[PDB]
């Protein structure tokens, strides 16, 4: 059972029986979905994302700040913060993307439109294609920085 990338695991804290995905870095208590060996994988998907860059990003510069100086570690803590606010409903994805994304797509609520296999950096692509419409990833790492991907179509 269990769709691509999903492994059962056991978290400290308690009898955290939970589910995690090694492609998307998503985690959750709930079992992923249903008896249909596949579903396949669309030729195309549509995703938004929120990018936080750091000093080791291939371009330490964004519309939000000319010289980015945060460390990969600091950026990772920020992603975790936003993921917390998002998962709790305090703030929504589009809102934090518009405000804090270091991608120019910030001004599109983070929307990147539809794409295929081949077009995006591979971990982003692998994660986007492992998500299902509606699902959000954990922190995803690329040469740009650290992403949160929301799959919209």
């Amino acid at each position: 059972k269990l769709p691509p990338g999903w492994e059962k695991r056991m978290s400290r804290s308690s009898g955290r029986v939970y589910y995690a995905n090694h492609i998307t870095n998503a985690s959750q208590w709930e079992r992923p979905s249903g008896g249909k060996n596949g579903q396949g994988e669309p030729a195309r998907v549509r995703c938004s994302h929120l990018l936080v860059k750091h000093s080791q990003s291939r371009r330490p510069s964004s519309w939000r700040q000319e010289k980015i100086t945060r460390t990969k570690e600091e950026a990772l803590e920020l992603i975790n913060g936003y993921i917390q606010k998002i998962k709790s409903g305090e703030e929504d994805f589009e809102s934090l993307a518009s405000q804090f994304s270091d991608c120019s797509s910030a001004k599109a609520r983070g929307d990147l439109g539809a794409f295929s296999r081949g077009q995006m950096q591979k971990p982003f692509e692998d994660a986007s294609f492992a998500l299902r419409t509606g699902e959000m990833s954990g922190p995803v790492f690329t040469d740009s920085g650290i992403h949160i991907i929301l799959r919209t179509e």
